[PDB]
C-alpha cells in the first residue's frame, strides 16, 4: 500500500531470489559479471549499465531504493543485459527466464 510497506515486499522478493531454492539457476548473477574473465567481447560496449544481485542486494541493505518501482528497474536491467548480450541458446537465457518466471510473479502479488 505505502512505500515502506511495497519495500518490505521487496525484501522478500530479493531474499527469495537469493534462497537455496532458486541457487541452481540463479548463481551467474549473483555477483557483477566479470567480462575479462569470461573473454566477454565487448561486453561493456554492449552492456551501458550492467547489474546484478549483489548490487540489488547492496541497494536494498542500505535502504537506497526510494520505491518497489526502482527495484524492479534494477531487476529487470540485470535480466535485459542478459538478454541482450548472449545469444538465445545459451545456458545463461534458460537461467535468466527461468529466475525471472520467479521475480515477476512475485513481483506482482504485491499489494
Ligand atoms: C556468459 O556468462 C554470463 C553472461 C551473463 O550475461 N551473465 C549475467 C552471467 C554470466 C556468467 C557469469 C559468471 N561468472 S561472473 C558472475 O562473471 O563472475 C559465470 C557464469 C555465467 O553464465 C554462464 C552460465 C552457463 C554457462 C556459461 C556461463
Amino acid at each position: 500500500g505505502s512505500h515502506s510497506e511495497q519495500l518490505k515486499h521487496c525484501n522478500g522478493i530479493l531474499k527469495e531470489l537469493l534462497s537455496k531454492k532458486h541457487a541452481a539457476y540463479a548463481w551467474p548473477f549473483y555477483k557483477p559479471v566479470d567480462a575479462s574473465a569470461l573473454g566477454l567481447h565487448d561486453y561493456h560496449d554492449i552492456i551501458k549499465h550492467p547489474m546484478d544481485l549483489s548490487t540489488v542486494k547492496r541497494k536494498m541493505e542500505n535502504r537506497d531504493y526510494r520505491d518497489a518501482q526502482e527495484f524492479a528497474a534494477d531487476v529487470r536491467l540485470m535480466f535485459s543485459n542478459c538478454y541482450k548480450y548472449n545469444p538465445p541458446d545459451h545456458d545463461v537465457v534458460a537461467m535468466a527466464r527461468k529466475l525471472q518466471d520467479v521475480f515477476e510473479f512475485r513481483y506482482a502479488k504485491m499489494p
